[PDB]
């Protein structure tokens, strides 16, 4: 939590809004090769973490990194193109910054999206897998993004996490999927988060799914973490760009290369369900 | 380890001794909930860590922790009010501060507990469990208060933590429990120690439980080892204040705001207990 | 990876090379009671890490850690004796950068050895297990040497493992046990790393077995995965110096104190092993 201060975060979305007429409802955070889903907002309006306050900037990818505020499906959104990553040097009360900021923007609802790998055998690269749960590897050992004195004024101290991803925004989206008249089915899974940036060796790939993981990343726990101890409305989607597990002969790893597909029809696809998603996210004008 | 130098602990403890006629050979650090056991001390000096020299103050709960020195059921105390915890940001070596200065105070025995999640299903909340064992999830991973260069003044390089909760000690307990007349049985069970403060999600629980976990708290392994480090006979139980671990239907998951029991009789019973129990720890002279 | 920018680590190379009149090829990292294979070089040439440059020195044991070069069995080697550890204080790019300097010193090879428990049954102790795979328990958690800002002249943001302990100088290591008419066979297992100094208790050494590790210790993971983002060939072993999991009876726990075997046959015969194996690795010369 440390490093910044309430007022940091209130000097960030004060500035944010003193710049931008836009009041965003959905903070989308796009996972890698998932960034095109900016070119679909209207009204887009651009602005570089680097010009932002107090906002982390990209430790290379900056080039790739930036904050997008318009209008997606129905939806005032701000979504962030290139999140930040714990392998990346972050320390987690930076990685999860933006969400708290998010919340400060008025922002009630947040959608993860990440690349993973896939564990469960069910999963075939290319596939979206809607995120029902998580196990935070990093958490356990202390990398909790709300470690530190914690800050009634944006939650808890032990904010509840067994309920993280909503249920009723899991069923929609299983419904829009079903809907959208898509055959391959929308897989649901629980996400395995994983720190350092180097791959899974087979071993720790077989730990990953031996512990009921699905999927495995090194991103979003943290932000939805702190976007539920915001009190926001979290649901998300992991794209699955490569398969894992297997030393009966463990040469070619289909490694996460898959990401030429990233910039392909699966991510487009998400980008696409996503987006289609906007639809079913709650207006706050109580919208019932 | 760091942080603090050996001379560091000796002035803490040199300032305690020359600030309280008492020479405390019993260390009780009560978990949430168990502060109630300092009201059963006799010839109680109280000093807030505020006032001990190198002594972490508490992030918040200052208004909750302190230090009392007193006298149960036949030993000579000092008991923690309030522990300090990896989650409120304190690093381990600033959580295990006490311990080490109990042992220069003189502290031979160490009876630590805590608050915790039921994972074995045959647990129910109110539930006390004496601690047979521990998973030191942040300790695998390098959080570990012993981290950092070895001061044999305080024990080897590589202390041995399979027999840290004294089995003689244990059945004492249980024995004691028994010859109490308490009908509902003293469990028994491996506590294991995650950090992050937000709560355990289903498919985390799920891992905590396979992993062989019996409760799921946030604290006492970091002490336990470096009490056991000292070479202090240690034990401790847990209070089980809710249960844990299921998707059928997570929606209300019994939130430790049992914690109103935990200023209720579950907590009352472990605190009589633990006083009970004083009794049984053998006295410095000889005892026998 | 911080703490250290690159022209550190070639700086620190450089005054290697243009201190000693040796090019390495291979780097030996000696674990525990393995630093005698130092003995076996010819035309060696000590450096205490005191000396080098950017080198970091030993919290205590600076009296065991140096850096030898010299001839073993037909290949230039560098010899680490007395690695860096996590326990230590170390942080992973602290422990890991050996590592990366012996790769700009030309090391095109490293052969890693440590001490470990023996978690799988079939072990004994004084046996040497082939690493074939390793669990980075500190890696998911966040405790990876290669966090942080990634620099392309090592290698890739991403690097894989799951092919880290090259299959090639583990069939070769295989086969030159076997044509050595070592009765008792060459174990081959995974490697799990635990981080803390402190042992593990039963309960973890059960958690360690479950997630199929069949050895434990604390090195060895960072230096392997920095040395294979690094493009190093990698292969090593472990000798089992004590064994674990048993709370049937868990009183004595053959405690690491086999290190007097260490100072023994069993260390020595790894210690040979490991100079026969220098002639199954390739030569840069193209050696076919
Ligand atoms: O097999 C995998 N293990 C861990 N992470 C990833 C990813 C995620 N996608 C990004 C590109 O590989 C990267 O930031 C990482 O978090 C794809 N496949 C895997
Ligand atoms: O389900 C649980 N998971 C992790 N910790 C706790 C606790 C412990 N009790 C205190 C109050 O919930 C807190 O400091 C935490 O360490 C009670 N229930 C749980
Ligand atoms: O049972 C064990 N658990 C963890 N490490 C070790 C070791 C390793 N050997 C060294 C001496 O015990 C020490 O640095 C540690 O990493 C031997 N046995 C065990």
């Amino acid at each position: 939590e440390n490093g910044y201060t309430y007022e940091d975060y209130k000097n960030t979305a004060e500035w944010l809004l003193s710049h931008t007429k836009h009041r965003p409802q959905v903070a989308i955070i796009c996972g890698s090769g998932l960034g095109g889903l900016t070119d679909k907002l209207t009204q887009a309006q651009i602005f570089d973490y680097s010009e932002i306050p107090n906002f982390p900037r990209s430790t290379v990818p900056g080039h790739a990194g930036r904050l997008v505020f318009g209008f997606l499906n129905g939806r005032a959104c701000v979504m962030m193109q290139g999140r930040f990553h714990m392998y990346e040097g972050y320390p987690l009360w930076k990685v999860t910054f933006p969400v708290r900021v998010f919340h400060l923007l008025g922002v009630d609802t947040l959608v993860v999206t990440n690349a993973a790998g896939g564990l469960n055998p069910k999963f075939e690269v290319g596939d979206i897998m809607l995120i029902r749960d998580h196990i935070n590897l990093p958490g356990f050992s202390g990398q909790n993004p709300l470690r530190g004195p914690n800050d009634e004024r944006f939650g808890d101290r032990f904010p509840a996490m067994s309920d993280a991803y909503d249920r009723t925004m899991r069923q929609r989206a299983l419904s829009t999927w079903k809907q959208m008249g898509e055959q391959r089915e929308l897989q649901e899974g629980t996400y395995v988060m994983v720190a350092g940036p180097s791959f899974e060796t087979v071993a720790e790939c077989r730990v990953l799914q031996k512990l009921g993981a699905d999927a495995v990343g090194m991103s979003t726990v943290p932000e939805v973490i702190v976007a539920r101890h915001c009190g926001l409305r979290v649901f998300g989607f992991s794209l699955i760009t490569n398969k894992v597990i297997m030393d009966y002969e463990s040469l070619e790893k289909a490694n996460h290369e898959e990401v030429l597909a990233a910039g392909k029809q699966a991510a487009q696809k998400l980008e696409q369900f996503v987006s289609i998603l906007m639809a079913s996210i709650p207006l706050p004008d109580k919208a019932s």
